[PDB]
């Protein structure tokens, strides 16, 4: 009957055309098959229907019509999220395991993670006046994993910072072919069951009494929680989802570098961070709008779905569009200009800024660690905007929108780091 037809980017599988032109390749076809919404294979001929914007968002997120079980593709799930993890489950385990993950985020705990971000920044002015360039993709994730391992509460020795640093850069890159094969898909299994390997004797020490971590602290409550049904996580399911903790804070390494690269490309903004109480805040969202990060995510209809016009069929494959959403004309004024002004009258909506995932945060698969990222996001701006200074030297630039994942080419390179000091 009864709905208008689903166009399609024809073909058996498009996966190659979608990796060339990776977080445009939505939007290419939008355009070219003139329509919100149309149907793509990929992954070996599945089918995803592409759904965008706010309608896209409320309905990819509501778990009556949308499956999320089974859909992460498996490479992805064995290198990034792990077997097992928050991300593969469904219905009542997840829900329970996620107030979990979400009772982590209090007021004391967020304020605590501010407060490591900005003395680690403080305490590494020196280092970083000494080196003659700073790769700030790569310093700023060596120190992350400093502030996320002991907000966690995970001991990690500095002699193994940069190892681990190097072992979460190589999981959070892994999404690189969708799921495919890849060249460095057996060094991204190795580096996880390193990571697994380190965090499960952590959780079996702390269960043993040889260990005593903090409560509160990731690892205190996840060694000792019991699920709905009175049974704890296994030692290594536990491992995978304490690294869930704490390895995508590390991956705010990504928006830092986009953030620095904002700041050169728009220069009035390092004033505003400095003089507006509020900026750092609307800076630190406009990045995350702006940049691009998460393509998209992938679900499959549990029932046909009557959206936009058309039926889009039970058991077909659901891929909300993230980079498009973020980028959305008829939600953002001008989405393709930096503009953190216009956080002065977003209503927080959960399905426009979706970045990170949309929906609910308690019964939805949305990030939980949304508030850790603009806070982490927050302090780091303000260091760089006012605490040093910088001469940014003539670099391959280029963020590549048709390459997943983004990155600046360079890792944005930064050169005469001075303390800002008043010694007057
Ligand atoms: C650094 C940039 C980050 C990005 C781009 C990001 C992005 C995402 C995305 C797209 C999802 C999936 C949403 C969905 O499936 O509907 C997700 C889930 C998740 N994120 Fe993040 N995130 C980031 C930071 C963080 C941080 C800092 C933490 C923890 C402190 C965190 C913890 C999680 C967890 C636990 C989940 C799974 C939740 C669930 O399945 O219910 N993330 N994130
Ligand atoms: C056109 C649609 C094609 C459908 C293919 C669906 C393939 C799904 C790819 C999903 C990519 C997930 C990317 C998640 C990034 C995670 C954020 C980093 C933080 C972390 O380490 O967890």
């Amino acid at each position: 009957h009864h709905m208008a037809t689903l166009k399609r980017d024809k073909g058996l599988d498009n996966t190659l055309k979608v990796l060339k032109q990776g977080y445009l390749y939505t939007t290419n076809q939008r355009n070219r098959l003139n329509t919100s919404v149309f149907q793509t294979k990929a992954l070996g001929g599945k089918p995803f229907v592409v759904v965008t914007g706010k309608e896209g968002a409320e309905m990819f997120y509501n778990n009556d019509v949308v499956q999320r079980e089974g859909m992460l593709p498996k490479r992805i799930v064995n290198t990034l999220a792990g077997k097992g993890a928050i991300h593969t489950v469904d219905g009542k385990k997840h829900v329970d395991r996620k107030a979990l993950f979400m009772s982590l985020m209090t007021e004391g705990n967020l304020n605590y993670v501010r407060e490591l971000t900005r003395t680690l920044w403080h305490a590494n002015t020196q280092r970083m006046e000494s080196m003659d360039e700073v790769n700030i993709y790569r310093e700023s994730i060596v120190l992350l994993t400093k502030v996320g391992t002991r907000w966690a509460g995970v001991q990690a020795p500095p002699e193994d910072i940069e190892r681990i640093a190097t072992d979460m850069d190589i999981m959070i890159d892994s999404f690189r072919a969708l799921g495919g094969a890849f060249k460095g898909y057996k060094a991204s299994k190795e580096a996880r069951r390193r990571v697994e390997d380190w965090l499960e004797e952590q959780i079996i020490e702390t269960r043993k009494g040889n260990i005593h971590p903090p409560e509160g602290t990731a690892l205190y409550e996840f060694a000792h929680w019991e699920d709905y049904l009175g049974n704890p996580m296994d030692s290594r399911t536990c491992a995978i989802d304490l690294m869930n903790t704490f390895r995508p804070l590390i991956a705010i390494n990504r928006f830092v570098s986009f953030g620095l690269h904002a700041m050169n490309e728009n220069p009035i903004t390092r004033e505003k961070i400095k003089s507006e109480p509020d900026y750092a805040y609307k800076f630190a969202q406009e990045v995350r709008r702006y940049y691009p990060f998460v393509p998209f995510l992938p679900g499959k209809a549990k029932v046909d779905i009557d959206f936009q016009g058309v039926t889009i069929p039970a058991g077909v494959g659901l891929a909300l569009d993230v980079y498009g959403t973020t980028h959305d004309e008829s939600l953002w004024d001008d989405p393709n200009e930096f503009r953190p002004e216009r956080f002065e009258t977003w209503d927080g909506s959960p399905f426009d800024l979706i970045p990170q995932g949309g929906g609910d945060y308690w019964t939805n698969h949305r990030c939980a660690g949304e508030w850790i990222t603009v806070i982490i996001m927050e302090e780091t701006m303000k260091y760089f905007a006012e605490k040093i200074t910088y001469d940014v030297p003539e670099q391959d630039l280029e963020v590549d929108l048709n390459s997943i994942p983004g990155y600046v080419k360079s890792g944005f390179v930064i050169k005469n780091v001075r303390e800002v000091v008043d010694r007057t």
